[PDB]
């Protein structure tokens, strides 16, 4: 009998242990029912809540028995739970001396609901006695799964109706939340006949019996839905639905349509017509706004079998797309193809505004059909000449998506394209040779070029690539070359002298100090530290200079100590891929991520003006133009974020710095997340938190657009908006809930009080900037009636304030 000689090892290991001796299992009666529902409604959470969810919050309850003389809560213990009092007194003791006595009725508990927070007093039961309580866990998720499955549900439910069809993923979650949910008990009218009703339902559960003229037509079961027509039309209800059984509805009224969406056959027309002009490569290459104009503007007809819709007596017809039915076209006799439901015609003549139209287009059965004039691209363009704006919006498409290009003005880009010369090369040509000192930046026009580098071949490059951009910037030796790789190779170039004569100093010092620092590769043994210029229970940032290249940088330090105590293991992998990955000038741009045996490293550009905490209290209250400058370039870093679908959870002056030129660099990413869904988890700073993260129900991007008018407020009023005073985080989320909004008597402008109030709006839905066409809302609010966006992100703006001299306060 031998014995294993190879090691098995050992298993290991406050408030919520308490309540454990004290829980015991008691059936719910129409009496306790009533008393919680009755509690729960006049709760800071709570109290918007429908019947049916405080209903389920009621038997998630459980009840708890004390003897006289028994311990419900410590003040300094961590506070997890939430009391009704359902039989018995309990006395309140404050630093060890009686305040108060409550009976049956009263609550106590409530910050527990929201967050994990150090208990004010110390609650003892007087008499023999029993709680009804919750504890915050079981409250959010319960709070989270009726918010969650409602949205799931009405979202299956939108759908199921034909009418929604055609809106995209992002319209479609956007109108789930215009959906109000309206119980009707039997003998209820749901609509009656004859009303001018602009709203549809759809049965989630139950059934319900349709009349027409007082005679049963139907019966209608969980799944039905009527009132699309009503979405779209003034048209009256042809049928009386009465409700047979206790009914559910979901229901969607055009008016919050109008406010979320906008018209709904103007959005969904743009998507069909969007969809039928991308599969051209023309059109293709405009934007989202030119293509909606096209489709605002379009002819729409309708065609009986076998018409002449063209014949080459032509009403100036450039493209033709067929929205019902079918059409056959011809060149003279032959036919050349049928389009069906989607399909399109007119390529040639778009790029050719002044050629004969030589087609025939022939109806082959009752048809639809959206057609494009000469007139209706020159407006969308807003330009007569077709062929050249086209052009020029092709180069533009090619250059809007580099860095370099992409912020400047409008009239910087436009003079900037116009100066692109043409040139050709035969087979073979060294357009560029490594080693000599480049003066040119090329795009492709046609044919193929290989990059190649000491001999080695590394990629293949064709129509509408681009390279050699770096010259432009910079004096040094092209690092790789480029042989022309087929037969009469055309490029676009522009040449660094006329670079230089749009771009202006300021601009041309953020290119040429950003692009640089990333090429420049960075090894810790490489960087000395300076000085120490932040700290905190997070780690150290250290001002550092690496002594090859004499570039100063920021490095920031975050100990593995910090990380694994507070089990944001998960989190810090999180942050590294959102802070890696943003290029916007308004936002900090990282160089590289270092790995220790101590801390995680980030390494990114040196930020020298410091926060703009300190820089408006310099500043006090900020003028139009100062808060117009300071907000605006806020907006353009979380535009930047939200259509990458981040949010950011924490915007606060603190979190902003500005840089040499005065203009502003966005930090800390910590609580910052890539939103797949409805977010739910309470994070970010209280007094810049939105009440949708504090009742629990769910939110979004919307969260970042309250945080901007809180930061407004600060800027033009002073103070915050909300628990401005107040030191205990539950009376800051009580005057983020109900609070009053109030402005003072020096605040003159009626434009700046009106940004702030819509986007200081409780409920996201009428907050402004909140609906289908985002920031647009905002940039072209009132208060920013006077403001050149386009001059912003180009750097061509006088900032507010210019520091002299510097400030500071996988992996
Ligand atoms: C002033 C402080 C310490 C908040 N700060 N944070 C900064 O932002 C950093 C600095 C290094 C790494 C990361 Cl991920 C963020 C920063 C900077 N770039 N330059 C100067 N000061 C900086």
């Amino acid at each position: 009998g031998m014995r294993c000689n190879e090691k098995k090892k050992a298993i290991f290991s406050g408030e919520d242990t308490l309540m454990e001796d004290h829980l015991q299992l008691r059936e719910k009666l129409s009496e306790d029912i009533e008393m919680i529902k009755a509690s729960l409604k006049n709760n800071l959470v709570c109290s918007t809540l429908n019947d049916n969810e405080i209903l389920t919050l009621s038997n998630y309850m459980q009840f708890f028995v004390f003897k006289g003389g028994d311990l419900v809560i410590k003040q300094g213990e961590k506070g997890s739970y939430f009391f009704i009092i359902n039989s018995g007194k309990f006395d309140v003791y404050v630093n060890d001396k009686k305040v108060k006595s409550m009976g049956k009725g009263s609550s106590f508990g409530e910050a527990a609901l929201i967050h994990n927070t150090q208990r004010s007093a110390t609650i003892m039961a007087e008499t023999d006695g029993t709680l009804w309580g919750v504890q915050r866990s079981t409250f959010r998720a319960t709070l989270k799964q009726l918010s969650n499955r409602n949205f799931n549900e009405n979202r299956s439910f939108i759908d199921s109706v034909s009418v929604f069809d055609m809106l995209t993923e992002a319209q479609k979650n956007m109108i789930t939340n215009a959906c109000v949910i309206q119980m009707f008990k039997p003998g209820e009218t749901i609509v009656k006949q004859g009303d001018y009703g602009d709203v549809l339902f759809i049965l989630k559960e139950g059934k319900a019996t349709v009349f027409i003229n007082d005679k049963e037509i139907r019966v209608l079961n969980k799944g039905s839905y009527f009132g699309e027509r009503a979405l779209l039309y003034d048209e009256p209800r042809s049928a009386t639905i009465i409700a047979k059984e206790p009914t559910a509805c979901a229901s969607i009224c055009r008016k919050l349509l109008n406010i979320v969406l906008g018209n709904l056959q103007v959005v969904l027309f743009r998507n069909i017509m969007t969809e039928a002009l991308q599969q051209s490569e023309i059109f293709r290459q405009f934007s989202a706004e030119q293509l909606n104009d096209l489709a605002d503007t379009a002819i729409v007809r309708d065609y009986p079998a076998n018409y002449h819709i063209l014949h080459k007596k032509v009403k100036s017809v450039k493209y033709l797309i067929v929205l019902e039915g079918k059409v056959e076209l011809f060149l003279d006799d032959e036919s050349i193809g049928i389009l069906t439901r989607g399909k399109s015609f007119g390529d040639q003549y778009v790029l050719n505004q002044k050629q004969k139209f030589r087609h025939t287009v022939k109806s082959l059965d009752v048809c639809k059909i959206a057609l494009i004039t000469e007139s209706c691209l020159a407006d969308c363009l807003g330009d007569n000449n077709i062929d050249a704006s086209i052009d020029h919006n092709n180069k533009k498409s090619i250059i809007k998506k580099m860095y370099i290009f992409r912020y400047l003005s409008e009239q910087q880009c436009n003079l900037l394209i116009e100066a692109f010369r043409t040139t050709r090369y035969e087979e073979g040509d060294y357009i560029i040779q490594e080693g000599e000192v480049g003066s040119r930046f090329y795009i492709i026009k046609n044919g193929e070029v290989e990059v190649t580098k000491n001999g080695k071949r590394l990629r293949t490059l064709g129509k509408n690539d681009y390279f050699g951009e770096r010259a432009l910037l910079y004096d040094e030796p092209r690092t790789a070359s480029i042989i022309s790789k087929a037969t009469s190779v055309e490029c676009w170039f522009v040449d660094k002298s006329v670079f230089l004569q749009i771009i202006q100093g300021p601009m041309l010092t953020h290119l040429e100090e950003r692009i640089k620092m990333q090429d420049t590769k960075v090894e810790m043994h490489e960087l000395e530290t300076e000085r120490i210029i932040g700290r905190g229970t997070f780690g150290t940032v250290k001002l550092v200079h690496h002594k090859p290249t004499q570039i100063r940088y920021a490095l920031k330090c975050v100990s593995k100590r910090s990380i694994i105590s507070l089990n944001q293991q998960n989190n810090i992998k999180l942050e590294r891929e959102i802070t890696a990955e943003n290029d916007h000038p308004f936002i900090i741009r990282l160089v590289r991520t270092f790995k220790d045996s101590n801390c995680f490293y980030f390494l990114t550009e040196l930020v020298t003006g410091g926060e703009l905490y300190d820089a408006i209290r310099k500043l006090g209250l900020l003028s139009k133009p100062q808060a117009q400058f300071y907000l605006g370039s806020i907006i353009l870093a979380i535009e930047y974020l939200h259509e990458r679908n981040i949010v950011y959870r924490d915007l606060k002056p603190e979190n902003i710095l500005l840089d040499k030129q005065g203009y502003v660099k966005l930090i800390d990413f910590g609580c910052a997340k890539k939103i797949q869904g409805r977010a739910y988890t309470l994070v970010g700073t209280p007094h810049y938190m939105a009440p949708e993260v504090i009742l629990g129900k769910g939110y979004g991007c919307t969260v970042d657009i309250w945080a901007l008018g809180v930061c407004l407020y600060e800027f033009i009023c002073g103070p915050l908006p909300f628990g401005n005073d107040q030191e205990d985080q539950l009376e800051i989320f009580r005057d983020i809930l109900t609070g009053q909004l109030t402005f003072p008597d020096y605040v003159s402008d009626q434009d700046s009080i009106n940004l702030m109030k819509r986007l200081l709006c409780r409920l996201p839905q009428g907050r402004i900037g909140c609906s289908i066409n985002g920031f647009k809302d905002i940039k072209e609010h009132a208060f920013f009636g006077n403001f050149n966006w386009d001059k912003l992100a180009g750097r061509l703006l006088e900032p507010p304030l210019v520091s002299k001299g510097e400030t500071y306060a996988d992996f």
